[PDB]
């Protein structure tokens, strides 16, 4: 009875594993637009995605995660609110079943159909498992999805998930270059706060792009055909894989814009 998006163990539960669930700097968040202070200190966020070396496609039950190969400094995320230098991982979705739902941060109350999360790790402590036992171990930026005309960068993905369909499942996943995912502004909302899933851990510097970027109806159902289960098991879609806004508590959320 391991954690998952349910009745019975879904976000609501979570904290019975997981304390930390009810910490101070949890994620996702709402990004109430007008509270949001303009940082002139803030520095344009540099994306430096130019050598990724996309590895694999992964479906691990809960989404799939597209991996990097991060034994260099390949794929980086500096600048913005950072201090020093943060390698992309992995990076993953979350999506609704309608289109009226499906992101994690929201703004003004805003749901989007879906959101892109592109983690990167501190270079500072090493690899990633190091790096999420500090407070600063994290950087993710993520990337609202709203449904329109398709994204030509995303259908690589979109055709290799009827190999993944179910949990468990993996696919060679090579020379996908991230750069097609990300929408023209890399204007920003920053704050501090988690992991979304569990563990949950308070150790993500969060940078949420202003700019959604639009996908396709066709490319979203895609998404909803993906399986939670393993192979030979009750068919259970994928949707609905985000968990909902949490409060804010004592902290401020920085804009890069005006
Ligand atoms: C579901 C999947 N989570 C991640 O891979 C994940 C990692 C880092 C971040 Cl920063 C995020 S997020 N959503 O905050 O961007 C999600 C997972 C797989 C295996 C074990 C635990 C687990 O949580
Ligand atoms: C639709 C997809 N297209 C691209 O990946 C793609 C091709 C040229 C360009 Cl310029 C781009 S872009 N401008 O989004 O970075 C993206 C695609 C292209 C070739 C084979 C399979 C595919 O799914
Ligand atoms: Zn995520």
């Amino acid at each position: 009875h391991h954690w998952g998006y349910g009745k019975h163990n879904g976000p609501e539960h979570w904290h019975k594993d997981f304390p930390i669930a009810k910490g101070e700097r949890q994620s996702p968040v709402d990004i109430d637009t007008h509270t949001a202070k303009y940082d002139p200190s803030l520095k344009p966020l540099s994306v430096s995605y130019d050598q990724a070396t996309s590895l694999r496609i992964l479906n691990n039950g809960h989404a799939f995660n597209v991996e990097f190969d991060d034994s260099q400094d390949k794929a980086v995320l500096k600048g913005g609110p950072l201090d020093g230098t943060y390698r992309l991982i992995q990076f993953h979705f979350h999506w609704g079943s309608l289109d009226g739902q499906g992101s994690e941060h929201t703004v003004d109350k805003k749901k989007y159909a879906a959101e892109l999360h592109l983690v990167h790790w501190n270079t500072k402590y090493g690899d990633f498992g190091k790096a999420v036992q500090q407070p600063d171990g994290l950087a993710v930026l993520g990337i609202f999805l709203k449904v329109g005309s398709a994204k030509p960068g995303l259908q690589k993905v979109v055709d290799v998930l009827d190999s993944i369909k179910t949990k468990g499942k993996s696919a060679d996943f090579t020379n996908f270059d991230p750069r097609g995912l990300l929408p023209e502004s890399l204007d920003y909302w920053t704050y501090p706060g988690s992991l979304t899933t569990p563990p949950l851990l308070e150790c993500v510097t969060w940078i949420v792009l202003k700019e959604p970027i639009s996908v396709s109806s066709e490319q979203v159902l895609k998404f909803r055909k993906l399986n939670f289960n393993g192979e030979g098991e009750p068919e259970e879609l994928m949707v609905d894989n985000w968990r909902p806004a949490q409060p804010l508590k004592n902290r401020q959320i920085k804009a890069s814009f005006k």
